[PDB]
């Protein structure tokens, strides 16, 4: 019983994290193999940033202008190269600590967990969902930079995430690990804003599912709705559009439950419409959309209380 | 900028979980140096009767893919000690400790000896952690970390009936008036933990949220009478002292802060939220809003 926001272990992304120093700026780095991943920013001043010439900056650089650290052991630089906003550089030692790895690009509404690292040390682990705006509501300070986002189902890490910025309202933007930027964002300096945010509501519903299993109904009604009525309602409320692919992948916690998608789309109506009343889902007084329904069923029992 | 319920990273005792089997009964053990550490109750109650009939040989533990030899047992408290011919290679620097009600951890929770996640937890006054626990999490534990030093605080045992969870230190003293067996026991009444709203309340300060600041201070005896009401812990002078540089980094006084918690206790929050909350959060200490709103590493 319970339900907490739960991260993946860290230790097999721990023994990847490296500290990069280019000039002035130091941030973190991904060393898998012989490559250490970097945002390709750490070759930037801060004056730089309003309009970078990367292609400009990165000329002027040789090897040994980088400089690599993997706790008290300093890597040597022997090539790099730049993919798109990430800087890769090619060092003469693998990494023994190399874990199985995939490089993945996510969706919004997609959960990983984030091991922040400053200094090329880690801090604390949490965990984050990518938001429909693109952004993520993440914990970062300055030196976070290069600072990674993953998944680890079975015994490989997925990496989908590095962290490259911080926005106005407090929120983060990043790349995937191939260096394409999440969102309508630029690795520099200039008016950007996120975009209006919206609840993830596939992942509402599967958190009501996730209550239901914890053995909480008091929010259950005796209605039912078409998905083009819950979509019209829902979109009042800033909610993200529920597709019939939300609904598909919400077939497994249906049939455990024995409540049907579109029925726990009416409770979700009638809570929008009232609020709780002075009570909790699962210790929350907000509804939940940072766990998908693929994070349900890890957590939660196989068997309804 | 930002606040996350942040965990420890967990890699150093990661490579400590081992795998636990007696008989019928399979859980987890923390494996430091020759010594396995497990909740005794892998051998189910009159422990010391049910463990003078058992065997090494009795005991299987999995570390990964390699079985380890069990060469000698134990029983300290509500914990086995069994004794293992290869050390762990993986042992981190390390301490057991025992936290007081309040305090904040990380808990790697595990199934077969196999970390599945790591989340962050308080230990609440009474002596529960509402945790996130299935069968088979027996022997998870509960750390935190100052440095390169992890100091073992807790071990999973049991769930109660209202679905929060009671453990040991790493010494096997429970946590809390339980026991280690099946018959009625209950969660005393929980209370919240003033000391920790009042840090995440300077959190929300120091991330630019200030609604619910007031010009009022308050008396630290007309709190205790306010707070008291609301089922809120004391708040005493140590926890005053404690939140000392908070108060200065804000320039909020810990009674003018309090005057604010009494505020939001008597009247709400009115439809707005504090860091994303719509209730008063407990789970973060003076201290871990230090270290999260300055970037500690390990
Ligand atoms: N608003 C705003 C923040 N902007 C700045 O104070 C300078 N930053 C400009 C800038 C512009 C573009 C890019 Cl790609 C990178 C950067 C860098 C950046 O965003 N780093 C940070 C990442 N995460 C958390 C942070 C928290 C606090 C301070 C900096 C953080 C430094
Ligand atoms: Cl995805």
């Amino acid at each position: 019983s319970g339900f907490r926001k739960m991260a993946f272990p860290s230790g097999k992304v721990e023994g990847c994290m490296v500290q990069v120093t280019c000039g002035t700026t130091t941030l973190n780095g991904l060393w898998l193999d012989d490559v250490v991943y970097c945002p390709r920013h750490v070759i930037c001043t801060s004056e730089d940033m309003l309009n970078p010439n990367y292609e400009d900056l990165l000329i002027r650089k040789s090897n040994h202008n980088f400089l690599v650290q993997a706790g008290n052991v300093q890597l040597r630089v022997i090539g790099h190269s730049m993919q798109n906003c990430v800087l890769k550089l090619k060092v003469d030692t693998a990494n023994p600590k190399t874990p199985k790895y995939k490089f993945v690009r996510i969706q919004p509404g997609q959960t990983f967990s984030v091991l922040a690292c400053y200094n090329g040390s880690p801090s604390g682990v949490y965990q984050c969902a990518m938001r429909p705006n693109f952004t993520i509501k993440g914990s970062f300070l300055n030196g976070s930079c290069g600072s990674v986002g993953f998944n680890i189902d079975y015994d490989c890490v997925s990496f989908c995430y590095m962290h490259h910025m911080e926005l106005p309202t407090g929120v983060h933007a990043g790349t995937d690990l191939e260096g394409n930027f999440y969102g309508p964002f630029v690795d520099r300096q200039t008016a950007q804003a996120a975009g209006t945010d919206t609840t993830i509501t596939v992942n509402v519903l599967a958190w009501l599912y996730a209550a239901v299993i914890n053995g909480d109904r008091w929010f259950l009604n005796r209605f039912t709705t078409t998905l083009n009525d819950f979509n019209l309602v829902a979109m009042k409320y800033n909610y993200e559009p529920l597709t019939q692919d939300h609904v598909d992948i919400l077939g497994p916690l249906s049939a455990q439950t024995g409540i049907a998608v579109l029925d726990m789309c009416a409770s979700l109506k009638e809570l929008l419409q009232n609020g709780m009343n002075g009570r909790t889902i699962l210790g929350s007084a907000l509804l939940e959309d940072e766990f998908t329904p693929f994070d349900v069923v890890r957590q939660c029992s196989g068997v309804t209380f």
